[PDB]
């Protein structure tokens, strides 16, 4: 069999390396030689899940032309998002979830995209429909990446197959998968492993609305719970940041991922403004802002015209 | 359920009609409502394999935004091969065999394409899993259309697939996947309704290579064997067209587009520069030109260094 590379897009998550490891099984089961690639480093939430099912760290690499023909593409297929030497392979197949652009073959291929939330979920029905048991062992990273797209199924974009594909994949890597599910999740941005002065500093724009000096951090966690337990600390370090920069205002946005609802925590003169643009009571200086999650479209516009 | 609008390629195929109609069926039998069209004429092959099967040809459309919001695409996907207004719609699924190219979407869909000789075999693996039943009817569309694409197996695209499709369809529609094929193929073109002095002229043009006048004249079937069984009649009217114009030798060149092989009916003073430039002997004035497919490429070239 020649050599096929398969990989998912560049900056990684945890479904472009679970199922370019998942897809590679599948193919090799059915007597190919495949290889699972990645395009980049793995972040925290793919390495807990997989340490956690005890599977290699997929290869690194930069180019393909190099080692073989024929690639296969998985979770992606617009040409910015694949290998840089792209154009110099012949893409043999494309299992994936997104939308088609930017994507041209010369030849017929296997394209198979489906609407659904991840592309674990097509791989799943691409196993039973080749008869071929899923070892315990990658199921779970199929699993895994099923969470990681559809943020434990709380996503926009999850789909009742998706959810019904988490489910039988779960028994078969014996996990429970919401129980799994939020500690991965969770090993995203281990933000209890942080300086109550590094959370403050991480996603920080300034802004100087209505002659106004103010700062706005955000910072995105699966339980809002594990920030705010830390508020005294939180309070005393933006009290610190709000003297040393003369703000008027420090915003922290502590969005929760899951929910789609994000608490703030404001210190300063207009942390009155925050009760006006978001129509709310600040009790404790902690008010929960609802269905806010992104600040460059939620946050800074509503608060431009408050003041 | 919304409308949507099932419809192939323009200039349409046999394929195109019938895997339009066919997962048409299927989409309905899984409770949606969806209709199949056509963007053009239907030519005589897939005339032949409606009426067969007492199935009525899908309605003509010139386009598709003012009756329904989204669409779903079979045997093709570039857009000039698409419907007019195709740009105005939304492409809800692509079910094909041919390379992506001119083709985007700016949501995510249902695209399966796979490296065989034709959609319907992708179809026919549809159907099973989704456990849907396949009416007599429809079989046979489906039957017709991969008859159609690979040339009754003989096509370099075919796939072994799609001939285990072809056969499982052809029983359950009733019928031998060779001998109604051969039929439908017939009624194509369809040379056992021409003249001999039809035949003779479709393709005819003038030589005159080292002095000697010579006309060479080709003619394209599914089966030498249905213009062999009229040599008699040929060598007859090739004889008066040889009188009439004086020629040295006129070549007719029968070719089995299926084998790839054309028989050659020479007749002529010269009719021995037939057996030195191809290498072979004359037995009833018929010999073998194997491979030679091509008369301006690997006719007059060989014949010209000949004589
Ligand atoms: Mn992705
Ligand atoms: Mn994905
Ligand atoms: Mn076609
Ligand atoms: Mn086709």
């Amino acid at each position: 069999m020649e050599k096929i590379l398969i990989f998912g897009h560049q900056n990684p998550d945890t479904d472009t390396i679970c199922s370019a490891i998942a897809y590679a099984d599948l193919k090799n089961k059915l007597g190919f030689n495949a290889e699972p690639v990645r395009l980049g480093q793995v972040n925290g939430e793919t390495q807990y899940a997989l340490d956690y099912f005890k599977q290699e760290s997929p290869r690194l690499v930069e180019t393909a032309a190099n080692e073989v023909n024929g690639v296969i593409l998985v979770d992606h297929n617009e040409r910015q998002q694949s290998i840089k030497d792209i154009e110099e392979v012949q893409v043999l197949e494309v299992i994936d979830h997104h939308r088609i652009a930017n994507f041209e073959t010369a030849e017929p291929l296997y394209y198979r995209a489906e609407p659904v939330g991840c592309t674990a979920t097509i791989l799943n029905k691409m196993y039973k429909e080749n008869n071929v048991k899923i070892e315990k062992e990658i199921a779970g990273l199929m699993l895994s990446a099923i969470i990681s797209d559809s943020l434990l199924f709380k996503s926009p974009t999850c789909t009742d197959q998706d959810v019904a594909a988490a489910k039988e994949l779960a028994e078969i890597a014996g996990v429970d998968a919401e129980e799994y599910g939020l500690n991965m999740l969770k090993a995203g941005a281990d933000l209890s492993k942080k300086t109550v002065e590094e959370l403050i500093s991480l996603d920080a724009k300034e802004f100087t609305l209505g002659s106004k000096k103010v700062e706005i951090a955000q910072v995105n966690t699966v339980d809002i719970e594990d920030v705010k337990k830390r508020q005294a600390e939180l309070e005393a370090v933006i009290s610190k940041v709000v003297a040393e920069k003369n703000l008027d205002l420090f915003l922290l946005v502590i969005t929760d991922i899951l929910e789609n609802d994000s608490l703030a925590l404001a210190i300063g003169n207009e942390a009155a403004k925050v009760e006006k643009a978001f129509n709310v009571t600040l009790e404790n200086n902690t008010a929960l802002l609802k269905g806010v999650v992104s600040r460059k479209k939620q946050v800074v516009p509503v608060l431009t015209d408050a003041m």
